[PDB]
């Protein structure tokens, strides 16, 4: 594990934001670019409101889990 110190001149400190879709039977946390916020998106934001075309739909699954062991 690593502590994401935040003052470091180097490193990325780019931020990281994520939506959740509107639909019931997707629930799916999708990721976008990185400067958008929820309180400017739309109540009904769903899947085919991103960003990334990897996960842009309402069928594609979920990141999986990922970390070292
Ligand atoms: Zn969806």
């Amino acid at each position: 594990g690593s502590s994401g110190s935040s003052g470091e001149i180097s490193g990325f400190g780019q931020c990281l934001v994520w939506v959740q879709c509107s639909f019931p039977n997707c629930g799916k946390w999708r990721r976008l670019c990185g400067n958008i916020d929820p309180s400017v998106l739309p109540d009904n934001w769903s899947c085919d409101q991103n960003t990334d075309v990897q996960y842009n739909r309402c069928d594609i699954p979920e990141e999986t889990w990922t970390g070292l062991e």
